[PDB]
């Protein structure tokens, strides 16, 4: 059931009613309508005015989309903010980069005139989580929506009131009813939509056994896919590391979100030599979060998204405890209605153990211990993920070098992760495949069609 | 069963056996450890060195390798030939790009530095068609071993001497062991390549239900994949036609490899006015087809790969005549041990006609008759294809205005299909998603590794 839940009361808000199959069927023919119209007619300066219309009342009602974000799965206000100004860069992003974007491309040759348009394809289907309610879907949506690929929304079921808002925030902007179309609809139903003759492709982010039923059902219906998944990053931090910047990064790092973030420096590494004085900073750092209100500008730790997410979190820890590992911090529980889980750090993690190669979606630092580079280089690599990371090290050549060796998609230098419209977001593995916003995830779903004219 | 049956005598040539749960799995593992051997060390200018060696070898023993085709799926010597040529720009000019194609990309950014790398991501598993043995080989091997993935073949049961030979070939330009190895696996075996963990994509060329439980198998694995699948493509003629010119490609543009191509022009539609002018030139040019042995260079017209081939077209082509449609040439049966057809054409196709939306791979002239420029752009689109197609007019400007509209990836202007290095192919809806060839092509299974050094 599709409802709003605040993590922090745990009261039930909103209940919305699930989409019926002829409303189903009636979206899907005014999306592939309006593809067939954008495809006959170009459309392309009203798709850039609306776009930027999105960001301009983003921008003007940003506390207001803050708050739904909060309400529905509980991230801090403040972080909620900077998550609609993300949105805002993107859309402007997309709304500018248009029509160099969609530009036809030439092909060198010396037996006659060859290039390639950039043209669209149909209706895309959209699968999101509830980390990144607008986030999420902005990602996505500024790129198709500008390519003229129409969008349909299956988003998180705890987050139903953020995905409602944003359709109609893209109506309120002048954008033509069928642009983006949010569907409170079922796993079965998700089926029929792939199945469906007029979607051409899916894009989803969220977990590997959602991805894995939604990437079988679009193979067996020939529709294209790109999956962004989930990580299990590693925090390198090398031997010339400057330690001054180091204690600035790390709450954001792994505490950010609370935790629930799919590039969150979940896997600290550190040599040896540093290892005592990194087990007494990171506890030092995560001594200071604050929780409680995520409304409240004085919180600095929100609760998690719901109470099957914290159940899941303090399972994880006890299962690591279970196996063998130590708890270094925190792993105390807090009583309160909210789904709150307290800061915790555990180390002394073996091969053995089975949250060596788990994700932890909460607040727990996890500290691997290595006596080399190439030692860290091998932690790092042996995970069945490969999302992001981080090198910390005051030699840009020396961390450049180091993050090359790493088998992930992204690599952040000194900082924890980032992400902008101008930068390619993805990974490899178990994180999945295909890229999102820069030049590289706008043409996931473009048809390059080739032009020949031979001599 | 993999087996060398001459279609031209339908005599059993040769018998492979298939390889065994154990053959694979070493198969998979000296393949991997390849992918990290190449992955650790600096490779690159042996591989550029070999794959330009391949290039080589088959030039000088292009006739041998052509022969071979000819005995494994019966196309005409000649054809074979000009396949094995196209074979060597192909591996030279990946050769050649090499150092262009994997430089990394700088990404413009005012938050700091960034840019990303071009690297290998493992094993990739390669699924191929009969049609053109060697080329849809190499479409997919030369990008791939310069990008540094160990490729796994599994090619059609028809040509198994062509995808051996393939392995020999490489292996005698001095590429290490397992950069390509030919797979004489079943159905299920494939499912097992695509479920182990050593296997990072797969690529496949061949039809819709090959690619649906291929793609479906990848998806439940979490796999990238590309799909090259079929093509009903559209020749127009628009009212400008240069009719001299027309007659010069006509034979090529339905009977090159006896109308076994993908983008093989399988719907001609013409204007009423052309109507009748048409059928009497196709016709013509129908008539001048000899066929018989196609090791015999006075040769123009090979006899199908396969028995069962020859069965399916006879069968669309009554089915057609069945259901309405008219014929116009041909029809009757050529009495010979090959399997051969004669040249077909017909007429009079009606949107209720079932052969009016399914592809002939076969000498099967179709004309579609249309009364304007915009019912000809109707008809090309209603299609559940959309991989190539023909624009036939003396004012190049008015062709490619044309071309923009029709729903397809690759307009050729005045001539059948080609294909070339530089030239990326692949098509929309039913013919698959992806592109092979060019630049696009070679970053198919590359990991866009990002690093980002904030300001
Ligand atoms: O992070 P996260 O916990 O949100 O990751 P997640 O559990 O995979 O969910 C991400 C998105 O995928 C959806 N989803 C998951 N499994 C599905 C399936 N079998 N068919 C269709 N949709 C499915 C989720 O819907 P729900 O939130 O409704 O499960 C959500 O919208
Ligand atoms: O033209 P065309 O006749 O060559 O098209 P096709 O029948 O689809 O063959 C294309 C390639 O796909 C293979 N293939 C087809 N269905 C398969 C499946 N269910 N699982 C694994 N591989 C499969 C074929 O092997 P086979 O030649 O062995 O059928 C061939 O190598």
């Amino acid at each position: 059931a599709y409802q709003t839940i605040y993590p922090y009361t745990n009261e039930v808000l909103h209940t919305f009613d699930n989409m019926t199959d002829q409303g189903l069927a009636d979206v899907l023919e005014r999306a592939h309508l309006l593809y067939k119209k954008w495809r006959k007619e170009d459309h392309l300066e009203e798709r850039k005015a609306q776009l930027h219309q999105v960001a301009n009342i983003l921008r003007r009602d940003r506390d207001k989309y803050a708050e739904i974000m909060t309400k529905d799965m509980g991230k801090l206000f403040t972080e909620a903010q900077g998550e609609v100004d993300l949105c805002a860069d993107i859309a402007d992003y997309y709304a500018d980069k248009a029509d160099e974007f969609l530009m036809s491309t030439p092909l060198e040759t010396d037996s006659g005139q060859a290039y390639y348009l950039k043209q669209s394809t149909g209706v895309i289907l959209a699968v999101e989580p509830w980390n990144f309610p607008y986030y999420q879907i902005m990602r996505v949506f500024a790129p198709n929506f500008i390519v003229g690929n129409p969008m349909v929304l299956k988003h998180a079921s705890i987050c139903p009131r953020s995905a409602q808002s944003f359709e109609e925030l893209v109506l309120e902007a002048g954008a033509e009813a069928g642009s983006i179309t949010n569907l409170f609809i079922s796993y079965d139903q998700v089926s029929q939509v792939i199945a469906d003759k007029r979607v051409v492709g899916v894009c989803l982010t969220g977990s590997e056994r959602g991805g894995a039923s939604i990437a079988e059902e679009a193979g067996k219906n020939l529709k294209k896919t790109t999956l962004e998944l989930g990580g299990d990053d590693a925090f390198i931090i090398l031997d010339d590391a400057d330690w001054d910047q180091l204690e600035k990064v790390l709450y954001f790092s792994r505490l950010y979100n609370a935790g629930q973030v799919c590039t969150s420096s979940k896997r600290f590494i550190v040599l040896d030599k540093d290892y005592d004085r990194f087990k007494e900073l990171l506890t030092k750092v995560f001594k200071t979060a604050k929780w409680g209100d995520p409304m409240d500008p004085e919180t600095t730790l929100a609760p998690l998204s719901s109470a099957q997410a914290k159940a899941d979190v303090l399972d994880q820890i006890k299962l690591a405890l279970d196996h063998g590992a130590e708890l270094v911090y925190g792993g105390e529980a807090i009583d309160h209605p909210g789904h709150f889980v307290m800061p915790t750090i555990i180390a002394g993690l073996t091969k053995d153990n089975p949250i060596y190669y788990q994700e932890i979606f909460g607040p727990v630092g996890e500290i691997y211990k290595v006596s080399s580079e190439e030692e860290a280089i091998e932690v790092a690599n042996d995970s069945n993920y490969g999302l992001g990371g981080t090198i910390f090290s005051s030699n840009q050549e020396h961390a450049k070098a180091v993050a090359a060796k790493i088998e992930t998609g992204m690599s952040f230098i000194n900082s924890g992760w980032t992400s902008l419209p101008e930068l390619p977001f993805g990974g490899i593995k178990h994180s999945g495949y295909g890229r999102e916003l820069s030049e590289l995830g706008f043409t996931s779903f473009v048809n390059e069609h080739l032009i020949y004219i031979p001599n």
